[PDB]
């Protein structure tokens, strides 16, 4: 037989996983769907090739430990991990996850969402985020392609590769210098569900700022009273005045409760931005909000080691150890 190959990438995941097809990619790897001949369903297999770069090694170890600890309906998990039987041979890691049918990015390219569906998707994003944040974890890269959907509108957040204890979805703080950065991203996603287009599609860093200011209007002095990059501050002060554009002009036929929540998520000042529990409790989400049925994590997630300080080789060792429990005869 042999090991299978997909678009230039070896996928050494047989014999349990076969019939592979491309379904996505990342900076240092690729995702395929595959047939699992044990559970008799198709799965997703995420191949990661990180070991040349320390940063990639850090993220890979964070992603694995986070996801193996988390357990939540609106969060992608890990069912299996494949890697070589010896550390000298381990060049790749294969993370096996539940297969989802599509993502919100694709959905928004092809479909108009009803207000009820927007409401329901927003609720599930926030319910999952509430769990994440309750563990004192930040996702940091929420965007429509990281929101997976199955046939029945169940939603799951994926790609925890940037999790810690994308320009269009990037909060102003990030560019002008916390859980509030995920809230900003969710705001951008809500706006995108409302109009089927990204609200702040900047082509570069400066242009991103101009797009935000183009809607929010010139920042107040309180908005600028904070630690801020000098270049950014000087740049913003060099700009002419910008008027605030009212949400109901940008989104003429949107539910007014949806816009009220949007306004609170897309607040320039992170300290004034709505937090996830308040967002779930907002009137827009009344029909789904159910604090009886919104799990939080038992304890805040913490790492025992300073991953930032460790050399690649030590991290690779840790990855080898973390993944050992999935090896046969363990
Ligand atoms: O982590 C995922 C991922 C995994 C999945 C996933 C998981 C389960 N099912 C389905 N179904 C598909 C069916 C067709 O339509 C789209 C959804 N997708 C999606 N993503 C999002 C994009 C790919 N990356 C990340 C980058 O962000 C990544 C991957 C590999 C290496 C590296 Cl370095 C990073």
């Amino acid at each position: 037989a042999g090991p299978e190959m997909v678009r230039g990438q070896v996928f050494d995941v047989g014999p349990r996983y076969t019939n592979l097809s491309y379904i996505g990619e990342g900076a240092y790897g690729m995702v395929c769907s595959a047939y699992d001949n044990v559970n008799k369903v198709r799965v997703a297999i995420k191949k990661i090739s990180p070991f040349e770069h320390q940063t990639y090694c850090q993220r890979t170890l964070r992603e694995i430990k986070i996801l193996l600890r988390f357990r939540h309906e609106n969060i992608i998990g890990i069912n299996d991990i494949i890697r070589a039987p010896t550390i000298e041979q381990m060049k790749d890691v294969y993370i096996v996850q539940d297969l989802m049918e599509t993502d919100l990015y694709k959905l928004l390219k092809t479909q108009h969402l009803s207000n009820d569906h927007i409401c329901y998707f927003l609720y599930q994003i926030l319910r999952g985020l509430k769990y994440i944040h309750s563990a004192n974890v930040l996702h940091r890269d929420l965007k429509p392609s990281n929101l997976l959907l199955n046939t029945t509108c169940d939603l799951k957040i994926c790609d925890f590769g940037l999790a810690r204890v994308t320009r269009w979805y990037r909060a102003p703080e990030i560019m002008l210098n916390t859980k509030s950065i995920d809230i900003w991203s969710v705001g951008c996603i809500l706006a995108e569900m409302l109009s089927n287009r990204p609200i702040f599609p900047g082509k570069h860093y400066l242009d991103q700022l101009n797009h935000i200011l183009g809607i929010l209007g010139s920042p107040s002095q309180e908005d600028l009273n904070c630690i801020i990059n000098l270049k950014a501050r000087n740049y913003l002060l060099s700009l002419p005045h910008k008027n605030k554009v009212p949400w109901n002009r940008l989104f003429p036929n949107a539910d007014s409760k949806a816009l009220d929540l949007l306004d609170k998520m897309l607040t320039f000042n992170p300290h004034k931005r709505i937090e996830v529990e308040q967002a779930l409790a907002h009137p827009y989400l009344e029909q789904y909000y159910d604090p009886s049925d919104e799990p939080i994590a038992e304890a805040p997630f913490k790492f025992d080691m300073e991953l930032d300080d460790l050399p690649k080789e030590k991290l690779k060792e840790l990855i080898f150890e973390e993944t050992a429990r999935f090896q046969p005869g363990y």
